């Protein structure tokens, strides 16, 4: 399976967000949507909330052309898992997206940026088309944590074709950084694209997923316990 860390489309720039959705996600998506900016979201199943409790955010995200991909169910250190454990960690997110959205993801980003040959083999066997890394880090999960002003200033020098790592579980990323950096990036000539579009893969959201069935209605299986 191919590993990607840099866009190829001239002028493109990928704002990417890990570990969500979360309690500020509706705000984040409204900010992106108001600027016609597209985000890439690498979601968990049970980590900072249960994915089924975020179904409405996920549906808005899906239907507005944002890119949704897997970050594993439980945010595991994948280099420590067996083939079978990793397959389960991916299957569980696939199943949630099948229930909520009717589709399976074709892409994923490994927690901690940690992967190996077992990870790549599981991805190949499960039909994934790509493992998505990054090439610039906002620092929003560094500890001690930089200020929003520091993060915004770092964004002023991230060049074209950046795939930027952010975490939507950080309130200041949603409330301070992204509202400041969208105009910085758009006004200097960058196109805020999803990762597949910026890689010269398809710009059609339907090509980022495999349709399995019609989206489900919420029932008692929409649970993480
Ligand atoms: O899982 C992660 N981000 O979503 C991660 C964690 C540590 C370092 C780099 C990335
Ligand atoms: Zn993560």
């Amino acid at each position: 399976v191919p590993v990607y860390d840099t866009c190829t489309v001239p002028g493109s720039f990928a704002l990417t967000f890990d570990d969500g959705p979360y309690g500020f996600s509706t705000r984040l998506d409204s900010t992106l949507n108001a600027a016609n900016a597209k985000g890439s979201f690498f979601i968990n199943g049970q980590n900072w909330g249960c994915i089924y409790d975020y179904a409405d955010v996920l549906l808005e995200r899906f239907n507005n052309g944002h890119f949704i991909a897997s970050h594993t169910w439980s945010h595991v250190h994948m280099n420590q898992g067996t083939y079978e454990q990793l397959s389960h960690q991916l299957e569980l997110v696939e199943q949630a997206m099948i229930r909520i959205l009717g589709v399976k993801p074709l892409y994923m980003r490994p927690p901690y940026g940690e992967y190996n040959d077992v990870v790549l083999q599981v991805l190949r066997d499960r039909g994934y088309k790509g493992l998505i890394m990054w090439n610039q880090d906002s620092g929003d999960t560094f500890t001690p944590t930089p200020s929003s002003a520091q993060i915004i200033d770092s964004y002023r020098s991230f060049p074209e074709k950046t795939i930027s790592l952010n975490h939507e579980i950080k309130d200041f990323t949603v409330d301070q950084v992204i509202p400041a950096v969208i105009p910085i990036l758009q006004q200097k000539g960058f196109s805020l694209q999803t990762v597949p579009e910026c890689l010269g893969l398809s710009s059609d959201p339907a090509d980022w997923y495999v349709r399995v069935q019609e989206p489900g209605t919420r029932d008692d299986s929409w649970t993480c316990e």
